[PDB]
Formats: C-alpha cells, structure tokens, sequence
C-alpha cells in the first residue's frame, strides 16, 4: 500500500483505490494503473520533473529503501495478476529489486523528487508507474 500527497491530490494504484477514493476521483487510467483523487487536506509530497534513472525506492516486505537503477517510462508487457489479466501497461519503469503485491504504492525518488510508485514486481524485478509527466499535478 502507500500513495503520493501533492496538493491537495492523492495518487495511488489503480488497483488499490478505495471507496473514498472514487467517489472524490479526478483522474484514472487503466493502462498505467493510477488513480488519482481529490484531498481535503494539503500534502507534503514534490514531485520530480526530470529524466532521471537512478533513484530510490521504498519496500515494505522488507522495511527498507533501496537505491535503484530504472529504466525510461515505456510500454511492457506485464504478466497476469488477481487485479489484472497479463497485458501491456504503459509509463512504466523497470529496476532489478525486490517486490511482492503489498509493495505497490511505494514511492520511488530521485534528487529532484518523487517519480513514481511501485505498480508490478515478480521474479527479482520491480516496476513503478510514473508519475512525472502529469504536469497538472503541479496545480489546481
Ligand atoms: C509488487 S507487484 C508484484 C510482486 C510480486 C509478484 C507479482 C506482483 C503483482 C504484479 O506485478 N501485478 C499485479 C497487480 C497489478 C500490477 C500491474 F498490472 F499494475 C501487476
Ligand atoms: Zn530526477
């Protein structure tokens, strides 16, 4: 579990979104599995805006942050899980790193901000959805 608090919006996986979540929905997208809703209350959160490869991420079946090198944002193909059938999911970036499905929501970071989030994992890989071109983030 986890999500992002920027402004007054919280970005969590698509997957993981609750009741509360989509009765306050602003924005959601199968194919990146994000969902963002509206907050009441203001974040802390920045989010990057950048193309940076390195960064760190937080794992919760380990309790603990791991540096990581990742790929660019691009279009995969991810295998079949309880909340999806196997398919390709875009905006999403690839590092070697240790994940299990609790782990989605973990937010990955690098020196200007937050990236992403843990979105897919299995087989010693981790994958995070991105996050920095929703510019949009930023306002509103
Ligand atoms: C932490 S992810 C993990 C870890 C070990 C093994 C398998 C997974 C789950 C996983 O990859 N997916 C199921 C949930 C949706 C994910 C993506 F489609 F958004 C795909
Ligand atoms: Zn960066």
């Amino acid at each position: 579990s986890g999500a992002i608090y920027v402004g007054n919006y919280r970005v969590v996986n698509r997957h993981l979104a609750t009741h509360n979540d989509w009765a306050n929905l602003v924005w959601e997208d199968s194919s990146r599995d994000l969902l963002v809703s509206s907050t009441t209350a203001q974040g802390c959160d920045t989010i990057a805006r950048c193309d940076c490869q390195t960064g760190v991420y937080y794992c919760s079946s380990r309790r603990k942050h791991y540096p990581v090198s990742f790929s660019k944002p691009s279009l995969i193909f991810v295998e079949a899980s309880e909340y999806y059938p196997a398919r390709y999911q875009s905006h999403l970036m690839l590092a070697v790193g240790h994940s299990e499905p609790g782990d989605c929501g973990g937010i990955l970071r690098c020196q200007h901000g937050v990236v992403g989030i843990v979105s897919t994992g299995g087989n010693g890989l981790v994958g995070f959805a991105d996050v920095r071109d929703l510019l949009w983030l930023d306002e509103e």
